[PDB]
């Protein structure tokens, strides 16, 4: 039984997709608290927006570089969770050494059911790399904890 999560963040330049500026560095929304919204899913799988309700200044510490099978990186901490294919919410560092799958997501169109909608790829994680100290941030959303970033990786949002 878990009593909490770790505290994760993303390095300055992980890009998030917000609906009005379409990718944007987190270390930009939350340094300038830019007001948009971001993609996220909820338990049934449907993937609407919502408005972004805390920008988290983390400070700074050692990140990582994952390399995702497409090319795509994730540039976070080792403890961040992300969605894989299961739907759970798993530390990077886990579905790297599980090898495991994330899911990412490659008129009205919101919102729409995750698995008929969207190309949906299955993206193992294929290494990694130390970037050494960078800014971290992560930013907190009123209803479901989690937002698509610009790669279609499908990361977990602040618990505070
Ligand atoms: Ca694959
Ligand atoms: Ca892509
Ligand atoms: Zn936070």
């Amino acid at each position: 039984a878990m009593e909490k999560f770790a505290e994760y963040a993303l390095s300055f330049g992980t890009e998030i997709l917000t609906v009005e500026y379409g990718p944007l560095p987190i270390g930009k929304i939350v340094s300038e608290e830019i007001n948009c919204s971001v993609y996220s899913v909820d338990p049934e799988g449907r993937v609407y927006t919502q408005a972004i309700a805390q920008w988290h200044d983390r400070g700074e510490q050692e990140v990582l570089e994952y390399e995702l099978e497409d090319g795509s990186v994730i540039r976070a901490t080792s403890d961040h969770r992300f969605l894989t294919t299961d739907y759970q919410l798993l530390a990077i560092e886990e579905i790297f050494a599980r090898q495991l799958d994330l899911l990412t997501l490659e008129n009205h169109r919101l919102p729409f059911p995750l698995l008929d909608a969207g190309t949906i790829k299955m993206v193992k994680v294929i290494g990694r790399r130390s970037l050494g100290v960078q800014r971290i941030f992560d930013i907190g959303l009123p209803q479901d904890h989690n937002f698509l970033l610009a790669n279609g990786a499908i990361a977990a949002a602040c618990f505070n």
